[PDB]
RNA sequence: AGCACGGCUUAAACCGUGC
């Protein structure tokens, strides 16, 4: 079985569908990877996650590092064994926390010093350390250590941040390659930065391509610049990346975001939207989002979504789920999440099939229509 | 507490607005 083999089977405009073959499994693309930060996809058993259609879930480096600890998971047999998910797992470097936890952070050329957001203890997360942790966890797709540049950002900050990241990228590549045990079984992705300035984006892309990575991700987006700006940056950023390699857009969920991103060449997505919203009561459907807490659902026997093939939608009504979330019942979170994730998978199935039939561009158009119409 | 809603792009079974 191959280590990492990306193959495009169909194309349409910038969009394309295919698969990534890895030792632990195959990953159909475009793909959506559910987020399982602390060694768990919130409120779901691994089998449930797999049931929705996911081929790969994602774990977080910074968080697992703190709890239950990298070395400890390594000792317990690795992340896969630990949480009960044997298919490929992608671990994020922690470069996202560098931003979301800025307040508790202290940056330096060596790496970023984090103050445990739960222990107060100090921790040095350098490119090398980030890669060692990912090795200890035994992830299949390793992410380079980077700094998800905050937004807005002056061309100056965005440039220094990006350049330090590219240097961090090289260090990551070296850390990865130092362990043959790792380099022979995992895959390494680099992350492109540069905020919303294309000259910077190009520059970052070139550094990345020079070092050489199994896959290239685009970071720094969906961080407050809005969909218009995002799609605009993607317009020129994705083409700067190696066409024969997979393109990964980090932290991007929200039905229409994904569809547009795919129209621009993205192959992979990861986002907390479906799981967090599921927990808060927000369900995603072919007719836009719907807040199940709303009064109009107290006696609505219909399922969350009319088309949805998901297990929740085959059995329970909006009325039951309404009651649940309102009551504070955990089953409520469970049901909501399973649905949002199966829907995200069904949406990905659709996006893949349309590209195969050469009628994706259309599918996108019909999608927004119905979605933004909100007749659920 | 509760009600009517909103937000969410893992320090979030959360946070906010109005009664
Ligand atoms: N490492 C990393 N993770 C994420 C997640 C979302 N955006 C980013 C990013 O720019 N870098
Ligand atoms: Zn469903």
């Amino acid at each position: 079985r191959p280590r990492f083999s990306f193959s495009i089977a169909a194309r349409e405009g910038k969009a394309r569908t295919g698969t990534i073959e890895m030792k632990r499994g195959v990953i159909r693309t475009p793909a959506f990877m559910p987020v399982g930060t602390a060694a768990t996809v919130k409120a779901l058993k691994p089998e449930t996650v797999r049931a929705t259609g996911a081929d790969i879930i994602l774990g977080n480096t910074y968080h697992l590092m703190l709890r239950p600890g990298a070395e400890r998971i390594a000792k317990l047999g690795g992340l896969h064994s630990f949480m009960g998910w044997d298919r490929p797992i992608l671990t994020d470097s922690g470069g996202y926390q560098v931003m979301s936890l800025s307040s508790l952070t202290k940056q330096s050329e060596e790496g970023v010093t984090f103050k445990s957001h739960l222990d107060g203890s100090r921790h040095m997360l350098s490119p090398e350390r980030s890669i060692e942790i990912q090795h200890l966890l035994g992830s299949d797709i390793v992410m380079a250590f980077d700094e998800c540049t905050p937004y807005p950002a002056t061309p100056s900050r965005a440039a220094s941040s990006m350049e330090r990241s590219m240097r961090w990228a090289k260090r990551s590549r070296d850390a990865f390659d130092s362990r043959k045990e790792q380099a022979e079984n995992a895959a390494l992705f680099g992350i492109q930065q540069g905020s919303v300035f294309e000259n910077l984006r190009q520059q970052s892309a070139d550094a990345l391509a020079e070092i050489g990575f199994d896959g290239y991700a685009v970071g720094g987006l969906a961080v407050g610049e809005g969909q218009d700006e995002m799609f605009r940056v993607l317009d020129f950023s994705v083409p700067m990346l190696p066409d024969d390699k997979p393109h990964y857009l980090m932290g991007v969920g929200k039905p229409d975001d994904i569809v547009g991103a795919v129209e621009r060449g993205i192959d992979m997505f990861d986002c907390v939207l479906p799981t967090r919203s599921g927990r808060n009561g927000q369900a995603f459907t072919w007719d836009g989002p719907i807040n199940i807490r709303n009064a109009r659902f107290s006696e609505d026997l219909k399922p969350l979504d009319s088309e949805c093939h998901c297990a929740v939608c085959q059995k329970w009504s909006r009325a039951y789920i309404h009651h649940l979330i309102r009551a504070g019942e955990i089953l409520g979170a469970m049901l909501m999440t399973e649905h949002n994730i199966a829907f995200y998978q069904q949406l990905m199935q659709k996006i893949r099939d349309s590209i195969s039939e050469g009628r994706f561009s259309q599918f996108a158009q019909d999608f927004r229509a119905r979605y933004f119409a909100r007749n659920s």
